[PDB]
């Protein structure tokens, strides 16, 4: 019961990858 | 059929990670 | 249920990125 967060933390993952993709052009950029 | 666009573009960023981890082994393992 | 693996599928991609996180924090540590 109350499985809402289950999804939201799923999604909330998804930020992280975001950062990182930044970060990639970061490194190729100084 | 309710909000199965959020969904749909989370799965979506999965794929990139695979375009993120491919590029890595690439560059640390030719 | 019916899409019990569609989820699954998509957390077991959320579990490489944690790997990726570890590089993450030594790159900024030295």
């Amino acid at each position: 019961g109350t499985t809402v967060l289950l999804p939201l933390v799923i999604f909330f993952g998804l930020a992280l990858l975001s950062l990182l993709f930044i970060g990639l052009a970061y490194r190729y950029q100084r």
